[PDB]
């Protein structure tokens, strides 16, 4: 239901990114969730909600 | 470089996503850019920096 709009063009650095140009309407998915990009031990790649993470101070 | 910590166990929903165990270490990706999913006109769905995108309202 939540329309967003480019505020700046973006080029896609993965497959998993979008393309958009400035102006362009967009569907915000996953409940407006903001996702963070990570690692892990095993060398796997994906995205998680940023709320469920935190910097570690070691 | 940076270091996060799960603070809670998360099942990825998609295979986008990463499953996690709280307390698990994980890289942060990408300079910790936050991103949002989202879908085009095309219904095409990638992740954008949430940065470059803001509700529309209309
Ligand atoms: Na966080
Ligand atoms: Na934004």
């Amino acid at each position: 239901e939540v329309v967003v709009v480019a505020k700046f063009d973006y080029v896609a650095q993965q497959e998993q990114e979008l393309d958009i140009k400035k102006n362009e309407r967009l569907w915000l998915l996953d409940d407006s969730k903001s996702w963070w990009r990570v690692r892990n031990s095993m060398n796997k790649t994906g995205f998680v909600p940023s709320n469920y993470v935190e910097r570690k101070n070691s």
